[PDB]
């Protein structure tokens, strides 16, 4: 498989279908009024970078590999909901052209390099970044996943493949204003940093296939030991996305301020939109020990009481929504037969947002998804 992706607003949506996509050169020259929301921090520093061949990158149409990438997520912070957004779907087919260029990440960044299709090399390296569900300044990687095929002037409507689109109701608007069944309109709020699906039990807790950390609840769960290493699984995430919560775990843990079934709550004063938007939302880390060495298995009282704790103290430490992990139902060996239940009998008495997020590399059966099961 292979598709190149162009973001925008709904409202652009018939003009590119028309017109086709044109650069923030082509809008200047061509005098049309293509009302879409980029910040002018970010419309000066693209007009401001130039390239090879008396060219700027500002006369090239920016097709990212993987859009689901820190300006998307800019976009949303920044006030604009997914309703508002389209992601323009253009084949694999406009890299035969022989006058576009390709990035190694973000065009605009001094570090990113713009190769001409000639002199590229390890494409198979950058067009990988597809793959990439998380980024961080540090590797560099949230300037890798940016990478993009720069087309010059405008993108002919012939090479678009589809539209990708938030959720149902803004598809139906949408296959009506453009009037065109040749041009599929799919919905797909994966694009959009919303999850795959999501069971609602009560009024406050649901179950969510999709990334916790791209959640907005308040206070993120993160299954640890009672040792010091978060080596493998979402532990191993939590470590290199946030390693001061790593060391925290460390240092609570050698402490004893974090013992089995005593989870440790870290209110972290870190603004979680600054580091995964392009460059006021608290987001606090809940250290819930599900066993004692790396090893051997998780224990269900240890569970129990990390539940109960949750329960006793969520009013006491100011907890205002809470992102729970299917607790030791990966590496920990527990089947979420004995765990949804357990997790929903206690976590269905918090007044507050609760989202049990379903494990992704195991399938539940849908009878276990049923309110019938696990809360009774
Ligand atoms: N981004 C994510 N969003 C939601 N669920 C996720 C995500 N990433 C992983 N999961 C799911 O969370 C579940 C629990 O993750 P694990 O880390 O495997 O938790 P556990 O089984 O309790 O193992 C704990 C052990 O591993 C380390 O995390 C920890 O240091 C301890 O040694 C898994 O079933 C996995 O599918």
């Amino acid at each position: 498989f292979r598709e190149l992706y162009y973001i925008t607003h709904i409202d652009n949506v018939p003009s590119i279908l028309e017109k086709g996509i044109l650069s923030h050169a082509e809008i200047e020259r061509q005098s049309i009024n293509c009302k879409k929301v980029y910040d002018n921090s970010i419309v000066l520093k693209r007009k401001s970078r130039l390239l090879a061949d008396n060219r700027s990158l500002w006369e090239f149409a920016n097709l990212y590999f993987q859009p689901r990438n820190p300006m998307l997520y800019r976009l949303l912070v920044q006030g604009l909901k997914p309703k508002d957004l389209a992601i323009v779907a253009v084949k694999w087919t406009i890299m035969k052209r022989d006058d576009i260029l390709i990035t190694d990440g973000n065009a605009a960044s001094s570090e990113t390099q713009i190769y001409r299709k000639s002199e590229i090399k390890n494409i198979k390296n950058i067009i990988s970044v597809k793959d990439m569900e998380y980024w961080r300044e540090e590797d560099g990687s949230k300037r890798k996943i940016m990478a993009a095929c720069l087309v010059p002037q405008c993108v002919d409507p012939r090479y678009i493949s589809a539209i990708y689109v938030s959720d149902h109701e803004v598809a139906s608007n949408l296959k009506k204003a453009i009037n065109n069944r040749n041009i599929p309109v799919i919905p797909d709020p994966t694009f959009f940093f919303l999850p795959n699906r999501e069971i609602k039990l009560t009024q406050n807790l649901s179950l969510v296939e999709g990334d916790m950390f791209f959640s907005r609840m308040q206070t993120l769960t993160v299954s640890v030991n009672t040792v010091g290493v978060m080596g493998k699984g979402l532990a191993s995430r939590v470590k290199y996305q946030f390693p001061d919560v790593y060391v925290v775990f460390q240092d609570a843990c050698k402490k004893k301020e974090l013992e089995f079934g005593k989870p440790y709550l870290y209110k972290r004063e870190s603004s979680l939109d600054a580091f995964l938007a392009e460059d006021n939302h608290q987001t606090w880390f809940l250290l819930f020990p599900t066993k004692r060495h790396w090893k051997n298995m998780s224990e269900i009282k240890g569970i129990e009481s990390g539940l109960r704790w949750i329960v006793e103290n969520y009013k006491k430490e100011g907890i205002k929504s809470l992102a729970v992990p299917a607790l030791g139902c990966g590496l920990g060996g527990l089947e979420w037969s004995i765990v949804g239940p357990l997790m929903c009998r206690y976590l269905t008495k918090l007044e507050i947002p609760v989202q049990i997020y379903l494990p992704l590399e195991k399938r539940i059966p849908d009878v276990q998804l049923s309110p019938k099961f696990l809360l009774d």
